[PDB]
């Protein structure tokens, strides 16, 4: 019986605003 | 029997934003 | 016997002009 | 047996002009 | 019997012009 | 049993912004 | 923004 | 924003 | 930003 796993994200920060 | 996962996301951030 | 599942997914963001701009996805 | 499973996922960003972008994904 | 697994994605940016920029992904 | 392990992710940072 | 805490799987403890 | 506080999973304890 | 803790999976502990 053997394991594994994923991995973890962080994120902080504004997502893209726009000019046009 | 054995596990996994996942991973678990995170995000601190303003969400899109239009600029037209 | 065993497994695991999927990892949690996000999208953010958008902005300017547009068109065709949208997802789609297939979990496990 | 076993097995781990997939890992996470996250889009962002977006302006100027815009056309055919958007996403698409299939996990594990 | 065991196995990892994935790792994680994430994408960012975007301005000027634009056109087909947007992405696609399947995972393990 | 033997393990893995994924990759975590960290970026902390605004993304991008447009000036068209 | 601001503090965060713990995260990250774990195993068989 | 703000404080956070722990998080993820667990297993077989 | 700001600060945050720890990270990382674990294994068969």
């Amino acid at each position: 019986g053997g394991q594994g796993a994923g991995g973890d994200v962080i994120e902080v920060g504004g997502a893209g605003q726009g000019g046009y």
